[PDB]
């Protein structure tokens, strides 16, 4: 196994995968490390599984349709392993916990929204279909966008989307467009 976590790159009080190399915290792994199961496979490993015993699962699919999927075992898994994707990006600490607003000039935005509220929310089962978690995930990046308007801080906001979308295009088989 590796000597640091998979999500963040720390060494710790590490739980190993028993199917792969990869070694993660606690609560870096999402869902957190379950407290018996031996062995023990990670989410990558989940993951990979599920391809494996549908290999079609890999022929392009429409965002629209991945949209109005409900959240089943399945779905709700890539939605988790996608928020941890965007947790292995070391950018995603500004987007993490909860933000304030106060800033000449703007205004906060309506609806605020950062990856531990998403987080508790996968781990409550409060998304139905996939566009909730999505639309949430989305909602981040946007406000960041929205209120840091010239300031060159803005650009995070557009480097961690552009991890979100990659990775949500490879985990739900998006059809490749020009
Ligand atoms: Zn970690
Ligand atoms: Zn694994
Ligand atoms: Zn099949």
């Amino acid at each position: 196994n590796s000597n640091i976590c998979e999500v963040c790159n720390k060494w710790g009080r590490l739980f190993c995968c028993d199917t792969c190399p990869r070694s993660f915290h606690e609560h870096c792994h999402i869902p957190s490390v379950e407290a018996n199961k031996n062995p023990w496979s990670c989410i990558f490993c989940r993951i990979k599984t599920i391809q494996e015993r549908c290999p079609e699962s890999q022929s392009g699919h429409q965002e629209s349709e991945v949209l109005m999927r409900q959240m089943l075992p399945e779905e709700q898994l890539k939605c988790e392993f996608l928020l941890l994707k965007v947790y292995c990006d070391s950018k995603s600490c500004f987007f993490a916990s909860e933000p304030y607003y106060n800033r000449e000039g703007s205004q906060g935005p309506q609806k605020p929204m950062w990856l531990n509220k998403v987080k508790t929310s996968l781990n409550e089962q409060m998304y139905t279909r996939v566009e909730g978690f999505v639309q949430d995930m989305r909602l981040i990046f946007h406000n960041h966008k929205e209120f840091y308007r010239e300031d060159k801080f803005t650009r995070l906001g557009i480097q961690v989307q552009d991890i979100f979308e990659k990775n949500f295009r490879n985990i739900f088989a998006i059809q490749e467009t020009s």
